[PDB]
């Protein structure tokens, strides 16, 4: 329950939509041939926060998230390499 | 719109288009207010708003940088008047 400190701190809305974004590319990746990166966009203020938050970062190094590249990308990324399992245990975990 | 004529040559014509409809979106909405995110969904759009030459440009129209640790998204501030964000537009 890697998520745990970041709920107690307020964070659960935006936790959800980071366990949507990993389960979502979970689906899509059962498919062969199909494995596309996808950026993280927040859309909403409390979103934008949560990606501005050092803690919330810290979570999303240790579930395989990559951050933008400098220069070229405004967006985290969830990379290809990962399998629909991998991706659901990180959801799992929070 | 010197500035701005050097991006285009520099194959930014996408992302000033896109910057462009932004501003006068937000032109139409302040006559019908807040300040208002610049938000790229597409790889193209991010790569603009991650160059030092396009940020320059952003600054020179009167859009600020996010608040550090705070935003993630440029905004256009709540001070440019429709008119403002037309004449911005206009010059690409």
């Amino acid at each position: 329950n890697l998520g745990q400190s970041l709920h107690q701190e307020g964070f659960s809305i935006p936790l959800l939509w980071l366990q949507n974004c990993l389960i979502r590319a979970a689906d899509d990746r059962e498919e062969d041939g199909c494995s596309q990166a996808v950026p993280l966009v927040p859309l909403t203020e409390e979103n934008e926060e949560a990606m501005e938050n050092e803690q919330f970062q810290q979570l999303l190094r240790k579930l395989g998230v990559r951050p933008p590249a400098s220069g070229q990308e405004t967006f985290w990324r969830i990379p290809a390499k990962l399998s629909p399992t991998q991706l659901r245990r990180a959801a799992a975990s929070l």
